[PDB]
């Protein structure tokens, strides 16, 4: 049927949008292709941990996979599984694998919780048409509060075995003249202290994050989406995937929406129409919907920028082998707390999170997820034969990102007399993982495919809200930027359009 506003997806852009729509009195339906994650499973927990993956770990795969960096220790726990509506989706393109969350809350279910504001001078570089004072004065603070960002206690951090891995890389980096920074998070650090004291059920301290956290992590279902539901004007329908979007003859938008069960069986195909349509399906999902709509003729006035301008936030993973006298610990909190900030907006910039590893025994490995400044961009290109967007990104397009990450970590290795690991990513000697992405950005870039508030060019009352808006790079973990931009956008759209 008809509903005034429809929001596609339930990640950061979607959740912000729906809350503010509901507070404005606009009856809003959110359509989420994944599950509402609230049913205890066979182990009594909602989510599987990284040491006990099962079908809940994976969106329609037939075998579990080790977390990137940890195959050498965690392939032993991998098992065949039934394809199921699990929480983490590795989306494979030709030369890039993009990891995304599937469920009510999107990537907030599976992410590391790291809540980082971009450097203002970099924000101003990447989005020169956006008023940066309103962002820093109003919208970043608003996002920080609503997301429930918090800060680790420094004495606890210094003392606990669960962060030895972070302290080891801090000391090594310091020998190279390189500084670290604490990383704010939406995981409750007070709860985490109580986990270490044996006072509450463990989650971060029980090798959970990338398939969800059973405790501690304030994902969007607890924050923005709970508040949106609280308005009395928002509902969420799950296992509902939007397939097509058209402008109806009488105005507004009509959607074809497939309802499936958790085995992927098609239960129904529904038509849902609306006055206001907000896309929050992610960099991948929103862009795919719009490239499909353009190239199959259902939104024929979409512009040529739809699909363009994608980048992986310069994501590169690498690892160093510590000296035997610098063990990183068998017990590593699954939530990172420290990063190395070597980001000065130049082409050598690196912001790298000191990543835990889940093996649970001493490996001497330090793992890092680097964020770099690489101008290369890909394009999503509709394939009408398979009805899919294809991302045309080739691995050599990540050479600038690898080069920047390598130059930084070479400094650390030189200062400490250490070498890289070469065996963490596959059998072939490869120190830098250069064909994954946790932070997809772009495809429907703000001011290119849309106006400066995410209004899709060529259409009225059609909005994009999410990581597809960002021009390929933000220099930090992206969800705070997505959230703050979405706060800015929906406030203006409600005032001017609704
Ligand atoms: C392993 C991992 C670690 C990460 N760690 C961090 C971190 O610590 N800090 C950080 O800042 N970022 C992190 N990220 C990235 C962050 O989660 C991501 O940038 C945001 O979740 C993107 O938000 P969007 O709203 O764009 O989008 P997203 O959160 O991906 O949500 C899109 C939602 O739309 C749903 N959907 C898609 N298509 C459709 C459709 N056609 N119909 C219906 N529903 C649909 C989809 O299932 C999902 O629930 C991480 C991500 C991963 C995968």
């Amino acid at each position: 049927g008809y509903v005034p506003a429809v929001v596609i997806g339930t990640g950061y852009g979607a959740a912000v949008s729906a809350l503010r729509l509901g507070e404005a009195g606009v009856q809003t339906l959110m359509l989420e292709m994944g599950q509402l994650w609230n049913q205890p499973g066979p182990d009594g927990n909602i989510f599987c941990g990284m040491l006990n993956p099962d079908k809940r770990s994976s969106w329609f795969k037939n075998r579990t996979e080790a977390p990137l960096g940890s195959f050498l220790w965690l392939d032993v726990v991998n098992r065949n599984i039934d394809p199921y509506a699990g929480v983490l989706d590795r989306v494979n393109y030709d030369q890039m694998s993009v990891y995304v969350g599937r469920g009510v809350g999107g990537g907030s279910l599976v992410n590391g919780g790291m809540a980082v504001e971009p450097k203002r001078s970099y924000f101003e570089e990447i989005l020169p048409r956006v008023d940066s004072s309103e962002m820093y004065d109003r919208y970043f603070p608003r996002a920080n509060s609503m997301l429930r960002v918090n800060h680790i206690d420094t004495k606890w951090f210094e003392d606990t075995e669960w962060y030895k891995f972070a302290r080891v890389s801090r000391e090594q980096a310091g020998k190279a003249g390189l500084g670290t920074v604490f990383v704010p998070n939406v995981y409750d650090f007070g709860y985490m202290q109580r986990e270490a004291a044996g006072e509450v059920p463990k989650s971060a301290l029980a090798t959970e994050v990338i398939y969800g956290n059973n405790h501690g992590k304030q994902s969007l279902d607890k924050t923005y989406l709970a508040a949106a539901l609280g308005t009395g004007k928002v509902t969420i329908q799950t296992l509902h995937q939007v397939k097509t979007i058209r402008q109806t003859k009488d105005g507004g938008y009509a959607l074809t929406v497939e309802q499936k069960d958790t085995d992927g069986k098609l239960l129904a195909t529904k038509e849902i129409s609306c006055r206001y349509l907000f896309l929050g399906a992610g960099s991948l999902g929103s862009t795919e919907l719009l490239v499909r709509a353009r190239d199959t003729g259902t939104l024929p006035n979409l512009n040529s920028e739809v699909g363009a301008g994608w980048g992986p936030n310069g994501n590169i993973m690498t690892a160093r082998a510590n000296h035997m006298w610098n063990p990183t610990g068998a017990h590593q909190s699954s939530i990172p707390a420290l990063g190395i900030d070597a980001w000065d907006n130049s082409d050598s910039s690196v912001f790298a999170e000191i990543a835990p590893m889940p093996a649970g025994l001493e490996t001497w490995v330090s793992l890092y997820l680097a964020i770099t400044k690489n101008p290369q961009r890909g394009t999503f290109v509709y394939d009408a034969a398979t009805d899919r967007a294809k991302l045309n990104w080739t691995r050599d397009q990540n050479a600038p990102a690898v080069n920047a990450a390598k130059a930084l970590f070479d400094r650390i290795n030189k200062a400490n007399g250490t070498i890289y690991r070469y065996d963490l990513f596959g059998t072939q000697l490869k120190a830098f993982a250069d064909d994954f992405c946790y932070h997809p950005l772009g495809g429907c870039v703000l001011g290119k495919a849309t106006d400066d508030y995410g209004r899709v060019a060529g259409y009225k009352n059609l909005y994009v809200t999410d990581g597809s808006l960002i021009p390929g790079s933000v220099g930090v973990n992206p969800f705070v930027t997505i959230t703050a931009l979405a706060e800015r956008n929906v406030e203006r759209i409600i005032k001017q359009d609704v």
